[PDB]
């Protein structure tokens, strides 16, 4: 449990795990508040929270079910509940064109509300998102905030090493990324996260699902990794409101000239 | 210990790990000799050795001291022993060209002694190798050999994914790599190398010195990586033979096109 904010530390973000009900943005978006309720006491200054989590994770509705307007009238609440709650918010809703042409996004808002940054998720996971959304096309957004330098990608996106090595090329420090990671993978918070970490010197924060929920089991174990490899936080499979802080050479070695010709 | 050859195996591999006399070849390449004969004794078809063996891990001495034709002497002692000892072997001696024109390089030779594939490293490390070593410029070789596609790369170069992936485009399946990691680097073989095995479904072998060498301290830690990320096999500071039976979508999935330019 935090304490009091730590001298040398003047970042503490919050990671949001818990399960979502398909369908229904009512409850969803209200767990979504509370949870930016309780972080906000705790001292956080942002809440990470998991992958299109407002209709729950369930691509192929989301797709035949879910409206342009239900989308924004979703995006509007969470907008709201960043302003009203005082915290900076990342979520994780479908984009806002129509079903056949919107992806998977991951949107940041300030304490005010604003929207400061937008990523549609560019590497899509299995047969079931490739028929439900259109993958992303643009590198990831990298931004000051809160004295370092924010990115975002999406769950399946963070298993690419190029996909976090583009962030960092970009000046990230601290890629925090909505998930929804099921089936009992392991080796991708135990393996691939901390290389991500290591391999370009950052720090990333991941928040995933928990328990049953549109068919599948989600595996929780949200972390945030620090640029060593180890957790600076976890959860298990239970439910929860991961809160952390932050403290206060392979980019410039790699021969990226060369490498972009060998992929 | 190995045992016999077990029932689903059709591929043994032994990577040495010992310390090397910095500028005495005689002595390291009877080194080499023999856990080329121990490895040949337990029916391993191939051994792996580390980085610049023959000569040392002494960059600048090697750049200051050690001419072509000692290189090339010591290149026709290592396949004279592939040959008389009935072993693919891979070294790591430093390149054919002059002191001041040739990189670090990793061969690999078959059981009569020929040279199947050769390649330089791309990412050199630290003041010193760059001081004393020209980058390679060539993505590493991929080749058909013992029934499956083996491929090399050089030390630092498997820390970079882009190394890894680059070889694991062109087919590779095993990947083997003469190592010379010095000053407790524990996050090489225990997060970096598992993650270069899992994101692109393939196994590495990783072959270090040990002990006190040439100024430095090595880690050893040599080991056999396989696609879930798993050790197979793995030695700790002391020297020893590994010796270790094979077992008979990200690289589909990844979105190439857009990644070459975003690094």
């Amino acid at each position: 449990s935090s304490g009091l904010v730590i001298r040398g530390s003047h970042m503490r973000i919050a990671l949001m795990q818990h399960t979502a009900r398909p369908l229904d943005p009512q409850h969803n978006l209200d767990l979504i508040d509370d949870a930016a309720a309780r972080a906000s006491e705790q001292g956080a200054q942002l809440l990470l929270t998991p992958e299109l989590f407002g209709f729950g994770y369930v691509p192929s509705q989301i797709c035949a079910q879910v409206s342009a307007e239900q989308v924004d009238a979703a995006r509007s609440r969470l907008r709201g509940i960043a302003r009203d709650r005082g915290i900076a918010l990342v979520w994780s809703l479908p984009g806002p064109e129509g079903p056949e042409q919107r992806g998977i996004t991951a949107e940041l808002a300030d304490e005010h509300g604003e929207v400061l940054a937008s990523y549609q998720k560019v590497q899509l996971y299995g047969p079931e998102e490739k028929a439900a959304f259109v993958p992303g096309e643009q590198p990831p957004p990298v931004l000051s905030w809160g004295g370092r330098q924010l990115s975002l990608l999406v769950c399946y996106d963070v298993e690419f090493p190029e996909m976090v090595r583009a962030a960092a090329a970009r000046g990230a420090q601290l890629v925090l990324v909505p998930t929804a990671l099921a089936g009992d993978e392991t080796s991708v918070p135990g393996i691939l996260l901390p290389a991500r970490a290591v391999e370009n010197g950052i720090t990333l924060a991941y928040a995933n699902h928990c328990g049953p929920e549109g068919g599948l089991v989600f595996d929780g174990g949200s972390v945030v990794v620090g640029p060593a490899g180890q957790p600076l936080g976890e959860l298990g499979v239970e439910p929860g409101l991961l809160v952390v802080d932050l403290p206060d050479d392979y980019l410039q070695d790699r021969r990226a000239e060369l490498h972009r010709n060998w992929l």
